[PDB]
């Protein structure tokens, strides 16, 4: 319920404040949670159902004589499933998502210092993203987490946070906006080769060469698959 | 029920797609639904209370649950419970929710229209924010929902989704950050005065103006409560 929800949200956030609890601990069973709250085991019950299925929380299986309910403060997907259900109807449209990739995108890589990125798990995910025989879905699923990654070294958590949960709805639109190419073949390739170019200038402290190679690689790709027609 | 999770979204975006419903609009009854997903009433419910949270759907129109559940593909709090809970563990600090607002906030006034937002529920905001005898919880909670408001003039609807999905972490960090002000009085009075100088230009149209006014705001209260901070 609402009073089982807030009170556990406020007894949560006064465990992290104090220190007795760290993301990714183990909360109390719920029979010792519940009677500490105040709240039928029920309420609880349905509170605790509902964090886990929006990141707040997450269970892990196993875990006796731990609970196996960890704090893991994720934003789940909420923010994405909202995006893409908009864009279902004409109150969003693709330029929109686009858009609002360009604004996230370009505020980190102005931002980006070299000494901050995470440039060599970014260089994995172009590495299979290389691989030939690899799905056109799975393609852009990685091209997605491939934008997350570099973002962080603006080193701006939030910002960081908002790029992994619009990672799904980001990758949605490329993929629908990718069913008319032509020649993925070729697309995937010169995507490939600006992702590098991309990387490198980041990995150099080129920090405006990265910005503008980055609107050009997203505006190039939008610009592509509208001409495809799609 | 997983599969009730899947079978009500994909319900929900095909009725959108046909155009047979619109965000807003009503849900059909949990019998009814039931029946068409091929979920038991149990699990079809267990899914309804999640996509409620999620921020898909919502119960509190009307007269609250009894007058149904409309599809609103909002956000919900998700992010928010996230963005508090690692600015507590100082996984993420004031500093960067303060960089975040700087940049939606700006291109949000920056490239807006006048006849987008809906200035008039704004200007109700700022009318109860007035009240002396308004505590500062309550009155910086309708100045993140003020900054929502006016965000929907944006041309990029996008924008004010996220604004709408950091709403409740910005509210947490600005009450935060007040504690502190030695002068809660003076400072409350000459953010409502820069909030209706920044509403004013939105309303005129004047954007470039609106978008220096919101920098100017909401650095201008960072650094004071940077200032302010007992230490
Ligand atoms: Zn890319
Ligand atoms: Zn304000």
């Amino acid at each position: 319920s609402v009073k089982a929800h807030e009170s556990v949200m406020d007894w949560v956030t006064e465990e992290l404040r104090s220190g007795r609890l760290k993301i990714g601990d183990h909360l109390p069973s719920e029979r010792a949670l519940s009677e500490t709250l105040g709240v039928s085991r029920s309420s609880l019950r349905e509170a605790l159902r509902v964090l886990e299925a929006l990141g707040t929380i997450s269970t892990a299986t196993g875990s006796g004589p731990r609970s196996g309910t960890i704090i893991t403060a994720a934003p789940g997907q909420a923010l994405s499933l909202s995006v893409t259900l908009q864009l279902v109807t004409n109150q969003v449209g693709h330029h929109d998502i686009y858009e609002t990739r360009q604004l996230l995108e370009g505020w980190a890589a102005l931002h980006s210092s070299a000494e901050r990125g995470d440039w060599d798990v970014a260089e994995a995910l172009l590495e299979k993203m290389d691989d030939p025989s690899l799905p056109l879905e799975d393609f852009l699923r990685f091209d997605a987490e491939f934008h997350v990654v570099i973002s962080k070294g603006a080193e701006n958590p939030l910002i960081s946070t908002l790029m992994e949960a619009l990672r799904l709805s980001v990758a949605d639109h490329t993929v629908a906006r990718a069913r008319a190419l032509p020649d993925w073949r070729a697309t995937s390739a010169r995507l490939q080769k600006e992702h590098r170019a991309i990387l490198a200038a980041l990995r150099a402290g080129e920090s405006t060469v990265a910005a503008t190679l980055i609107k050009e690689h997203i505006e190039g790709y939008y610009e592509e698959t509208a001409a495809a027609e799609a």
